[PDB]
């Protein structure tokens, strides 16, 4: 498996345009778990290889090829078919950080 | 002129896959205005023609009369994405403060946030 918020998957994000984050990489699920259970789509934030940016969350400890960063300014809705290997899932504390970054990114406060 | 949260732009979402919303269509800007000013990208939510009355927590309806829209429409806060600004075409309108509050609420729900 069931897809859950906080899970990290591999996903082919290509193709992309301009300054969009592309290439088959890791992403973290940020959609609520009702949508994750039933809907054909999920919402994710891009993760990339590694400053102090309010919309960025660092992740060391997570089965990752390198020290990475979650980009909360880089988010999108993907068909579940795009999801490949499940890698890990983030701690409750790290998800609190993601939640904070996401609020700032989307001007939610 | 500047791109502002709550603005509605016509935008090119193609190409996409499966149930991802594609096509050239209205989107609403949901990124904060610091990003909208300085960043090469914006984050938006897709808007589609209202195909049926339905009470969906992640959906927010828009009045065709109230705004400059071809049809009665609905904002899909489960269909969002980060777009290079070059994908934005014409600025169509912008949403009221009250309508934007509904959007923020639908967005909190969609993204499993609560406050």
């Amino acid at each position: 498996d069931p897809i859950r918020r906080g899970d990290v998957y591999l996903a082919d994000l290509s193709p992309v345009q301009g300054s969009e984050q592309g290439g088959v990489r890791p992403v973290v699920i940020i959609q609520n778990d009702t949508g994750n259970k039933y809907s054909p789509t999920v919402i994710v934030a891009a993760i990339t290889g590694r400053a102090k940016i309010p919309t960025h969350v660092e992740i060391e400890k997570y089965k990752l090829d390198k020290d990475s960063v979650i980009l909360l300014e880089q988010i999108r809705t993907l068909d579940k078919k795009r999801l490949k290997e499940k890698l890990t899932y983030l701690s409750d504390d790290k998800m609190k950080e993601v939640d904070n970054a996401l609020m700032i990114s989307l001007g939610l406060n």
